[PDB]
């Protein structure tokens, strides 16, 4: 007998396994409990602070939710108004000295008359050949050109694809991204192209809200707050080593054994391969393939830039500067960075000169926070990458050479996206079954490895769903069809579900 | 307050309220009830018998769903509670019995008219070549899938003799997310090499109950329903529903209260007994038509022309029905043993039998399908003698044959139609009674044809409850391809739920 | 026996009549005689002149053929003969002038119809993508070819204006073998780049005489016939034809025997002089418009809004006429120099002049030209108001611009249309000709617009000829995209035949 | 001062040469001559005899005309109408033991069921692709897969023609075809799979005339007959060995010279440049391609077999032959062989042995005429053609084993069909205008090397229009158009104009 036994054993305590524990949680019949190896809860949600008070999320992870139960979750969790900020997206990409408004593809009215021939040309053989075509593009390199031409593809969604996703267009898959990129309409385009105007408002994310305070971390150590504490295993004592499937017992560092009868793994499938000692498993999930993140954060001093301005997060195709994203963080909440009396030292200037005075002034403060990519196809030198980006904010006129950076960080997650490749499909399709058939839900962001299904209300589901499917039979909509739940309002399913309320009486 | 109070109310007990009912008592969590006006469960796909005892269903069956099969089971459990058969069927065209699907057999026609079929198919491939336009009416994606020719021989005159509209005034949608686009290849070749292939094989296979027809499996899953929560009979006809208040009346004054209403029956009726004059008006908006069923009990072995036939489809105008069923291939039990004696009611030329006497069996079992509408009226006096005269004229029964039984009753409800204007009306309908926690559910209940069988409708109901107390999303309601292209394997009879509290 | 016999008689002294005859003086062979009812040749390509001195044509010449050239360089063979000028086009649409082609050019156009304008292209380039007939109308090809919006805006508002009949009415094969189908890219480029651009530059030019108008080139090569075997005059009109006895009646009462007819004048008339009432039956079948050339001189140097302008477009229904010629830019001698003392007749705005006094030049001068068929009506008598009043409405002349000179003549048989019905038509009719040894052949002797302007008349002229003798094909008539896309070197006025005999 | 001078000097008594001669003579205006180095005019249209009294022409040469011209020629020297006999095509493919009306493409309702299927599936494929077609084929092959399927390709059209042309179908244009090869419509091919219907009637040579005696070769004879002899030179004495273009003379093998004005060199243009002794000339006719021709002549005893009936010409795709096509040459006049009465010995079998008995027996007789291809890309063994050609006639059944030969032929055409190759015309428009600058008229089926105008007709016609535009500076329509005279009825040009009716008065 093991020390410990339960219904339903989740692993993982980010959004994936915190949407399992809730779920578990308001249906209240099987035991269950939740393990995670950090003592805070949240995963690759979590929010760090520099010594100096800048927070920085693990990317520019802002809220916006295809799902009822979801949001009823995060205001159970966050329940006042002055919890959070609403913000519309003000998103654009950086190229040839311009702002162009996101999504490029939809905007080519504000590159120079000269891009714009060769843009609409490419965007016209593009369209005529789309009339007669009868099959479905193989790659996102096929997809990207057979819905935006080659004189867009070659501008923006090549270079700044291969910097996102450190590996090249031709070898990803593109049944991912219904809800990602936008295909554009060419009869739109041009016209937009005509009048001069822009179009910015595309795509599910254009309105979002952010928590008040703790940034993004703050929304998920508020909803662990809701679990029974006894129930949770969060730290070194929670640290999973050894998952023995077929006894269905599961190994902590501490050398307690819980025993399951159903598991919930959200923690990287390759990571669980090991942890089992399946062999074939783990020759299967090396098969996969992900790129690291780095995150870097700065902090400068002064009010907000008229450059800057609303600007909320930014792209970058460009070989001008090492990330393909910037967030202005400071825009999202005012408690992202310390208030203006706060005195600080000017560690830099931009242009990478030591200031003359160890002088603490004030601010007020505002705050970028970056990202870089790398895998075995994009090598990313870590010595000196927050040097490298800091001249990349030089380099694209986001910051003077004169500015005064306060707090740097830098910190690299070595799993920070699951790449949908063309071979991500056919090596799933071998390792979730054979998961499933030893009942191991192996679920989330790299549980089971989808993008599209990735974020955090998508993880949060995963999560719910596969206690749902546990438990009530529910199918599991979010892991098999991301087109179905990204096109529709889910609202059937709530925090307080007829279950609960007929109970209640 | 009421005589009985309920969290959950289900109307009707055909395979949607007792769908509804199967999950509530699985779930075992809130309190339920389900009525029905007539004391035997199964609705509109229950088994009537003649006083001669041939068996007549208002079925066959093909299941989307585990959880469906796992009902049918836990009634039916034993093997031989079942008969497995082909799904054999044919196209009565030109005095042939062309196999189905008709396109792939039209070798079996005169060769300029598979000339003229060959040629319409070919357009409509090209055409197809270059569409960038889903198809807006029933006939257009006829035409898509079919060409002119084809579709004139088959797709188009029956599915008047259908659905009693015409094509071009019904939607296609339903008929599921397919391109409408010939296989034109597949169709020369059978052309090409003079063959002829059904669509059937030991694969393609359905089963049928052994005994009581298919009213027998409804019974059967009732019973497994706790009796006191079951009002079936006068007892339990609904004649008022006060939506504002939650509560129901039924015939013999008895007041049920609801916190969720799950109504099966006709939502025309239901916005009646609602006394909602705005539901009344866009209800009278929706298209349905009438059927009648004839059954003809025959005597004799079963002819070699018939065979192992088990329905049949009959476009051409020599005939009133448009559905025939060998209902004597489903069960040797829906007919009466050979030993069994009955006298001659007539031949089927309508002469009178030489005899009297009764003399003995075997028997075969023909049922026969004619739709009515205001499109396409229907005599209810002569209908049954012209269903007769249509089994000689399509040498289904000889002149000489003997009828023993005869059988004839109209269904004033017999199929939703997908008309055009169907989706329009019903998006104003269910939403406002959704606002009010009604359900309204079913083959009428909510009026979709296409997830108006058996295992739709059963599931209807399932997940209809499941919406109530679980949260599911009503995938069967609303999005018909999706359940019907995946394997609904997750829902199950017993569901982890169960398993855990029993431990 | 008839008064004269020649082996080929050439009736007509336009351009196809003296291409015969130019072809049958160069050959030298077969007798023949060529007649003309006018005492100057020349027919419809002639030229009047104002009693003030301004000339007006009944234009512009593109050559498709080396034969042509010989004969107009033979005509008028010193450099200083003519002018050369690049072929500057224009369609005046709504207050611009919009460099032709005029879907190159959209540019100039409110924003918002450029929207449409390049929306209606969008449409019509992916039909075209997946197209697989051809256009059976005008209408259908203008569609085809510019879309929905540019359709509106020019081509079919002015092709009614050109034809004196709806787009829908007319076939489109006149118009060559190229496909219809839009160039979506340079329509856009354009638009994105907000430039202009004409079909023309220093190569594509025209020439034109430099004296007598275009009237002067007939003159110059008919005056190259031995003068005995012309007819023209009174002496020289034909009243009737007797196809069956190939004999020929003059108005004087002069009968000329023929073996071959080229008949150049209109086939209507033709069937008319052989009293011939089938043929009448089916000629009166056909289809033409009238055209009235109106003619403007005007008092002063070129104003710089004019400019280089040669001829312009007119889709708009605020003027009658379709096309605006610049003609003082095509020769200083088509009006007179600049010393020439002219009173003012009238202001452009109708008003008259403050003195009566002749006063000097220089001048500059407009030709117009407005259809009139039974579906589009003119009034005679206010034509010229009308026209001119549309040119103030043009901004062609202002309100005090002074008019010194007018001109207005109607030519019954102006264009013959290219209908739907012609071709089933002519073909009814041209055979039955053939069968009686007559060639009817020109603009409106074989009744074929696209081979009906001056190089294709006068090859169809010279191609009967060469069919006559030498059992040549007859191209143009039958075959027009086929000698369009070719150059067309091998006939000259000089042959081996002449060479070899010398 | 040359011994001879005229304005017009034709080179070559071919059908060509004829042409130019004819029209010359008609005109009757400029002076002129015409030389060949065969005392025989007839060119590669002469007909040979063996000495067993068996005629055989240079290919299974039928005449068709697109010229009232050509027949006006034709029937001034052949004026009789027992001179010539009429008879409809009748030719088959012989196909896996069956012969299948030509056109095969349009016969696939012969074959057996399972080729029909492969052959329809083939067809509708391009069907499909052709409704979306917007370029052109640019090879014989692309042209052949897109207008029938790789069914037919594979089964005949490929196999067929390599074996005719001796390059394969990707080495070749497809400008030349319109009048050669039938483009199948997928809905009449159907319709005659469905309805067990042939439709055999394809091509301007369904119907043709044949002379009743000499062979094609009489025609020729009997047209240079009507030439005023002291204008020609055949024989030795007309051998043109050298010719200089830059003086305008032409020297002949005995050392005569004739200066010209004009030059219509109907010799194969390749000799033409070596007798030129202009290396330009022969390095650029050395890039065009031919093949050379076989023709093998077989005379057989016995009266015509029941199997061979009243067939014509037959084309053989497979390799069991080595020939492309057979023509029952007996079949075209009874004097193409010798009258029943005639004595002659057998010399084989059919099998190639030696007969029973040497000793001369009578007819009647028949006589079956071969074809086979020749080229760089296709060699041949020379020496054993002639049995390889009668063991394939006993492969394909055409004669039995035992039948009785009593009569061969075997014979070498160097230069018999110009290839219409990818790079013919780009080597034509640099030959023939060179040539066109000098007055040199290079016209034929090697003058000019244009296979679709290469036929009896269009090469008088060459050579008639090469007068005509010397003389009336007549458009070569011809020479530059091969579709536009091919489609339709050349009636304009007699061989009795208006200039002549005109004169004789
Ligand atoms: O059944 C057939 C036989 C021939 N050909 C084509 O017709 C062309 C001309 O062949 P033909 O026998 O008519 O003339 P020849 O080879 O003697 O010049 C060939 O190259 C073939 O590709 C064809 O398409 N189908
Ligand atoms: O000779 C008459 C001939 O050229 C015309 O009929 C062509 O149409």
């Amino acid at each position: 007998h093991p020390d410990i036994s339960v219904d339903v054993l989740v692993i993982g305590a980010g959004p994936t396994g915190l949407g399992a524990a809730k779920r578990l949680n308001q249906i209240d019949g099987p035991s269950w409990m939740i393990v995670d190896s950090n003592e805070t809860p949240g995963g690759l949600a979590s929010t760090d602070v520099t010594p100096e008070g800048f927070l920085y999320d693990v990317g520019g992870a802002v809220i916006f939710s295809h799902y009822k139960y979801f949001d009823d979750c995060l205001d159970e969790a966050l329940p006042k108004e002055d919890d959070w900020y609403t913000h519309q997206r003000i998103s654009y990409v950086r190229c040839q000295g311009q702002w162009v408004p996101y999504p490029f593809q939809n905007n080519i009215s504000m590159l120079p008359k000269e891009e714009q021939v060769k843009c609409i040309d490419g965007m016209i053989d593009a369209a005529l050949e789309a009339r007669v075509a009868n099959t479905k593009p193989k790659t996102f390199d096929e997809w990207i050109v057979r819905m935006m031409g080659t004189g867009i593809a070659d501008l923006f969604m090549r270079p700044y694809n291969f910097k996102v996703w450190a590996v090249p267009t031709t070898k990803m898959q593109c049944a991912w991204l219904g809800e990602r990129v936008a295909a554009p309409n060419l009869k739109a385009v041009t016209t937009n192209v005509i009048l001069g105007k822009t179009a910015g408002n595309w795509g599910p994310n254009a309105t979002f809200r952010f928590p008040a305070r703790g940034g993004t971390g703050g929304i998920w150590i508020a909803v662990a707050n809701t679990l029974p504490k006894e129930k949770t295993r969060f730290g070194e004592k929670g640290k999973v080593t050894k998952v023995n499937a077929n006894n269905k017992t599961v190994t902590l560092q501490d050398g307690t054994t819980i025993g399951y009868k159903k598991l919930v793994s959200t923690m990287a499938v390759d990571f669980l391969a090991e942890a089992m000692n399946d062999q074939e498993l783990v020759g299967l999930t090396k098969q996969l393939f992900y790129s690291s993140t780095h995150v870097i954060g700065v902090g400068v001093r002064g009010s907000r830039p008229e450059r800057i301005g609303d600007k909320c997060w930014l792209y970058f195709p460009e070989d001008n500067c090492p990330f393909y994203r910037a967030t202005i963080f400071s825009n999202y909440s005012p408690y992202n960075q310390p208030e203006a009396s706060a005195a600080l030292p000017t560690m830099q200037l931009a242009d990478g000169s030591r200031p003359q005075s160890t002088e603490a002034k004030e601010g007020p403060y505002w705050s970028i926070m970056l990202e870089v990519s790398e895998s075995s196809m994009k090598p990313v030198n870590q010595e000196t990458i927050l040097a490298d980006c800091i001249q990349g904010l030089v380099n694209t006129e986001m910051l003077k050479p004169t500015d005064e950076i306060v707090s740097t960080y830098h910190r690299r997650f070595d799993h920070g996206y699951p790449t949908p490749t063309l071979e991500r499909e056919g090596t799933l399709t071998q390792i979730l079954p054979k998961l499933q058939d030893k009942d191991i839900w192996s679920r989330g962001r790299f549980g089971s490895w989808r993008y599209e299904v990735g974020n955090q209300d998508h993880s949060f589901m995963l999560g719910v769903e596969a206690v749902d499917n546990i438990v009530n039979g529910a199918v599991e909509l979010t892991l098999n069809y991301p087109d179905f739940v990204n096109g529709r309002q889910n609202t059937e399913r709530r925090l307080v579900d007829g279950a609960q309320v007929f109970a209640k009486s």
